[PDB]
């Protein structure tokens, strides 16, 4: 049995509060590129809002914030999301007890986002190593980045793939 799709291709986003150990400019490029990935191979589209409230709300919040799952300070859990639906559903949290980064040291916001966003999305984990959905953090350039054929797999068995022209 399958987790909850959600249930429209159109999703807006919204980022809530920022963290402090990054440029503010390099955060929304972080989770921009991030929905990106994902944009890439089906046809689900995302915007950013800045007011009003959003499908996925990406939250930078420690220790506990107010739902079911408390952040357990620096290291351990760097981040969770919720699988489609409405609410707290689809949303991304990021723990501020880590040290975001847009490189190799501390803690690389772009590809935790792009994992977060996956299961904002729907997917569960990997077995695969090199599947970004596999559970554990490692580096790798943006650059050189690219989703697995699993992930590939695992997000079009949820909203089929693109779709041209
Ligand atoms: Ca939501
Ligand atoms: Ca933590
Ligand atoms: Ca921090
Ligand atoms: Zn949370
Ligand atoms: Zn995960």
């Amino acid at each position: 049995m399958m987790g909850p799709v959600w249930r429209k291709h159109y999703i807006t986003y919204r980022i809530n509060n920022y963290t402090p150990d990054m440029n503010r400019e390099d955060v929304d490029y972080a989770i921009r590129k991030a929905f990106q990935v994902w944009s890439n191979v089906t046809p689900l589209k995302f915007s950013k809002i800045n007011t009003g409230m959003a499908d996925i709300l990406v939250v930078f919040a420690r220790g506990a914030h107010g739902d079911d799952h408390a952040f357990d300070g620096k290291g351990g859990i760097l981040a969770h999301a919720f699988g489609p639906g409405s609410g707290i559903g689809g949303d991304a949290h990021f723990d501020e007890d880590e040290f975001w980064t847009t490189h190799s040291g501390g803690t690389n916001l772009f590809l935790t986002a792009v994992h977060e966003i996956g299961h904002s999305l729907g997917l569960g984990h990997s077995s695969d190593p090199k599947a970004v959905m596999f559970p554990t953090y490692k580096y790798v350039d943006i650059n050189t980045f690219r989703l697995s054929a699993d992930d590939i797999r695992g997000i079009q068995s949820l909203y089929g793939d693109p779709k041209e022209n």
